[PDB]
DNA sequence: ATCCTCACACT
DNA sequence: AGTGTGAG
């Protein structure tokens, strides 16, 4: 069982929020910009940074005002904002545009607002024989780096991608429709042309990783980003794992893939294949051991998931520091903003899925607590309401003001959450 | 004071 | 049902 049974592309938009104002806004295109949320608090924070800005230093989550300080010709774009809050609905509508494209070539997993698991398995099939037996001609993959090549006895990227390219295809056995690697380069010409379609028909560029399975394609997709994809064959796994660090493969990047540092002495993925299963589930559990085992030989079973649809519809607002919610009525009013948010999406979603939500999720955090949230209720979701849905939250956390009076809250509220879940049919 | 999101495992 | 992790 080599874990080359399957074709798997991750699509994923270049800089997607700076792209989506790029394209609305020319004066910002091919300049240092970024997108930003919220004006007031050192000049907004930063949630998206155009290539351009980066070779600056500027990344997310700093505050608009210090990447000025790298940049200081820096464009920015700000997120709109309705009733006291940022409101994300351009780019929910951009990414509905670049899923329902790739939607025309394969099934794909919705994984975020700008990236989507591809299963090409089938697809590349039908295409190997329409295929007859003809050779992959180099024009068919404009924009496809093989990872691992050019190898063994040019100075410019393109002339890298090129020579590598071009030693692969000189090897491939196009006469054997079940090679595995024959299949990612049929895979790779199909995301091409995926992508070809995506920036023809959206202005939108992105990148892919193609593979075997979701792990490898991820990791492949931001190997040469932007606006260019590359095929990590399973050949190439030995070689990019020896100096991969763990915590650039996907689940690893937090607590789970520094323990495995930790506890075992190590540092780079492919160090992960001298220990024996039994040994890696006794460190890290029965699910998390297997997955250990048979991910540092590249190989991973996590099926494309055949859902381009969220599953939860979710608004929130923080208040931190001295903004924190300390009456009743205050508590009040921010729950009817996100309640009217939440019902306009809600029927948007309706019309568009013929899907009704069933549940709705309040959460709060208190000041004083360390964590995301600090507490989780679950009401019946009726009716599309926004008064019901903002009295009905209120009623299920009236009981965690532990003050005495009744028009003060304490401790004050430093989050408000109210997500609708449970979907059914409608 | 990165804010606002979404999926999933564990119990 | 509620919590926590990991990610965009
Ligand atoms: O913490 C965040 N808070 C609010 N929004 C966020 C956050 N993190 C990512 N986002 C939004 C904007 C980003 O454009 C889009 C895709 O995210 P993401 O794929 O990680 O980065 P990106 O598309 O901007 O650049 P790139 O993929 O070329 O590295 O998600
Ligand atoms: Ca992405
Ligand atoms: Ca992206």
């Amino acid at each position: 069982a080599t874990g080359q049974d399957r074709v798997v592309a991750l699509v994923d938009m270049d800089c997607f929020f700076v792209q989506v104002e790029q394209r609305q806004n020319p004066h910002l295109r091919n300049k240092p910009c970024a997108v930003v949320q919220y004006k007031s608090w050192k000049g907004g924070g930063i949630i998206a940074v155009s290539y351009e800005a980066r070779a600056f230093g500027v990344t997310r989550s700093m505050w608009a005002d210090d990447a000025k300080k790298l940049c200081p010709d820096l464009l920015l774009a700000q997120v709109r904002e309705s009733r006291g809050k940022a409101n994300l609905t351009k780019y929910r509508e951009a990414s509905v545009e670049v899923m329902e494209i790739m939607s025309r070539f394969a099934v794909i997993e919705r994984a975020s607002i700008d990236e989507a698991y591809v299963d090409l398995t089938s697809a590349v099939q039908e295409r190997l024989q329409k295929l007859q037996g003809q050779p992959i001609s180099a024009d068919l993959l404009p924009s496809t780096y093989i990872e691992g090549l050019p190898q063994g006895p040019t100075v410019q990227k393109e002339g890298m991608r090129k020579q590598g390219l071009f030693q692969w295809l000189d090897s491939l056995q196009i006469d054997n429709l079940t090679s595995p690697d024959l299949q990612l380069t049929v895979g790779a010409v199909i995301v091409e042309e995926m992508r070809a379609a995506i920036e023809r028909e959206t202005g939108f560029q992105c990148s892919a990783g193609i593979s075997h399975n979701k792990v490898l394609a991820k990791l492949a997709c931001g190997l040469n980003k932007p606006n260019r994809q590359t095929l990590v064959s399973h050949g190439s796994v030995p070689q990019l794992f020896s100096q991969m660090p763990i915590r650039k493969i996907r689940s690893l990047g937090g607590k789970l893939g520094a323990s495995v540092i930790e506890i075992l002495g190590i540092e780079y993925m492919g160090e992960l294949t001298q220990f024996t299963e039994s040994q890696l589930q006794s460190h890290f559990g029965e699910k998390n051991g297997s997955w250990l085992y048979a991910m540092c030989r590249g190989i991973e079973h996590d099926p494309v998931k055949p859902r381009q649809l969220p599953k939860t519809i979710g608004c929130s607002k923080n208040f931190p520091g001295k903004t924190a919610l300390a009456t009743r009525e205050q508590v009040q009013w921010w729950l009817l903003q996100l309640a009217q948010e939440l019902e306009e999406r809600l029927t948007k979603d309706r019309n568009d899925n013929d899907r009704v939500a069933t549940q709705l999720v309040v959460s709060i955090r208190v000041q004083g607590d360390k964590r995301l949230s600090s507490l989780r209720r679950c009401c019946a979701l009726t009716r599309y309401d926004a008064h019901k849905m903002s009295h009905d939250a209120f009623t299920v956390i009236k009981n965690c003001n532990t003050s005495g009076i009744q028009t003060e809250w304490s401790p004050p509220l430093t989050m408000l959450f109210l997500c609708a879940t449970k979907f059914s049919a409608s």
